[PDB]
């Protein structure tokens, strides 16, 4: 007993390019609210969506163990294709290995050649199947509507090639997708029927939580008694709110539901701290494994040019091969691509924001800021080689977030300020950073609270800093304050 049971399909791209609008078309074309997901069925088959744009939660659920995806579907705007994030999109879907199928969006436009993005995606190993074909090419619009059907013709021709493997009879197994909590009914879990079937009444363990399944709603908000091998659902009972990458489970009684939160938790508690040791740069040489890094530099330039270094390194004792590169600030994204990939962070003048450094404390996986070109290379050769294994270079102690800025006509340009961490000091080099890029870089002009030049500031005091020839401080920006370690 075995049967085909769905493909479940991921729309990601760039920004502004119609990934709401090409979802929600499908949504109210073929027969409110959302709840995580749908499906729709067709002549050839149904298939299900998950109604949350990609590269973002794509890689969020994955990171802990679970592959709900199976088809990605990229989108490009006819008129202009290619933008330095659909790269990124590629990336992401190239770490886990899944067939990609691009559908061009804003066709219905006078400029809106096809071929350039035909060829511009040509050079990313996502060839189309007219030249060689590996993916295929189709023309929609989300707003229009035409080109839908060929679309989901693609995308089920390219289903049915995978395995498409379940039984609709074993006990319930799948994924949780999304959770939120309410006064009413309490916590809700959007979880996701991958194999088997999941009728009301199972005894259900999701991760840490357990429970059983009281109340059932469907994607259109009708209760349900049954569920089908990959169609999601909304379960009642549990008695805490879910992540977003557990397993879903059908266990025998309570006793053994709660055995097995705790072995879970206490795995769980116990598999962060090895991350904190083994995961280093120092320590990857030591225990091919095919070294692997994640580059956020601050001009494409510079990026360009690491990539090109980076790229004739590692014979035959350990491989470097990059799976990010991006432009702008450590996104949580780029963290959590890292931690599911295993491998390493490195910040080409770029700081990482509260969820980056959250999910880095959480996993425990390196990150090291660098401020020039070669020390970057020189690291990893000396990393690839594991010959030494240090900190030194620059250590970050005061962080000040300035409040308003105040610059008198008499050659100044003092702003205000208040610490955010650590303490700040005359006689040190700082480093002017806006949207997690660093702009500046020198020493200080004035550092007095009103009028005493206190020299020192502790943290979360308010005062006044002054740069020494620069101007152009807006309000928002950040100084850090470091010491080149000798
Ligand atoms: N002319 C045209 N415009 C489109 C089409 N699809 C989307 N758009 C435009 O894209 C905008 C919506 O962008 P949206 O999908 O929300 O961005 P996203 O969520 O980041 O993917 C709308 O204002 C539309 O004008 C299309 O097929 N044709």
């Amino acid at each position: 007993e075995a049967v085909t049971r769905a493909p479940v399909v991921t729309v990601m791209g760039h920004v502004d390019h119609g990934k709401t609008s090409l979802l929600d078309y499908i949504r109210r074309a073929k027969v409110t609210q959302h709840i995580g997901a749908y499906h729709v069925e067709t002549e050839r088959g149904m298939v299900t969506f998950l109604d949350t744009p990609g590269h973002a939660a794509f890689t969020a659920m994955r990171a802990r163990g679970a592959q709900a995806t199976d088809i990605v579907i990229l989108v490009v705007a006819a008129d202009d294709g290619v933008m330095p994030q659909t790269q990124e999109a590629v990336q992401h879907a190239k770490a886990a290995g899944v067939p990609i199928v691009v559908a061009v969006n804003k066709i219905d436009k006078p400029e809106a050649n096809p071929d350039n993005i035909k060829n511009g995606l040509a050079a990313l190993d996502v060839i189309p199947e007219e030249w060689g074909g590996d993916a295929p090419f189709v023309p929609v619009s989300a707003k229009l509507g035409t080109g839908v059907d060929e679309l989901l013709e693609a995308v089920l021709l390219q289903a049915e090639v995978l395995e498409l493997k379940a039984t609709p009879s074993a006990p319930g197994r799948g994924v949780v997708v999304e959770s939120r909590l309410d006064k009413g009914r309490g916590p809700v879990a959007t979880v996701l029927v991958q194999d088997g079937t999941l009728r009301q009444g199972d005894m259900v363990l999701v991760g840490i939580n357990y429970g059983r399944v009281r109340a059932m709603l469907d994607e259109n908000g009708k209760p349900i008694k049954e569920a089908g091998p990959s169609i999601p659902v909304e379960i009642l009972g549990l008695d805490g709110t879910p992540d977003a990458g557990d397993e879903m489970t059908v266990v025998a009684d309570e006793k053994k539901a709660r055995e097995v939160a705790l072995f879970r938790q206490g795995k769980f508690r116990e598999v962060k701290l090895a991350r904190a040791h083994a995961g280093k740069l120092e320590n990857i040489f030591e225990n091919k494994k095919t070294l692997n890094i994640v580059l956020k530099a601050d001009v494409r330039g510079s990026l360009e040019a690491l990539q090109g270094s980076l790229s004739g390194l590692g014979n035959d004792e350990v491989q470097v091969r990059v799976v990010g590169g991006g432009v702008g600030g450590i996104t949580e994204s780029d963290a959590n691509l890292a931690l599911a990939s295993n491998a390493v962070l490195f910040g080409f003048n770029v700081r990482a924001d509260a969820g980056a450094r959250k999910i880095v404390e959480a996993e425990g996986l390196d990150m090291r800021y660098y401020n020039v070109i070669y020390d970057i290379i020189e690291d990893v050769k000396k990393a690839l080689t594991g010959m030494l294994g240090s900190d030194l270079r620059e250590n970050i102690l005061g962080i000040a977030e300035v409040r308003d800025v105040f610059r008198s006509p008499k050659f100044g340009a003092i702003a205000g300020c208040m610490v955010t961490e650590g303490m700040v000091h005359r006689n040190r080099p700082i480093r002017v950073l806006r949207d997690d890029v660093v702009i500046f870089e020198g020493e200080l002009e004035s550092l007095r609270r009103f009028k005493d030049d206190v020299a020192e500031v502790r943290a979360g005091m308010e005062c006044g800093i002054g740069v020494k020839s620069y101007n152009d401080v807006k309000v928002g920006d950040k100084i850090e304050v470091f010491e080149k370690v000798e």
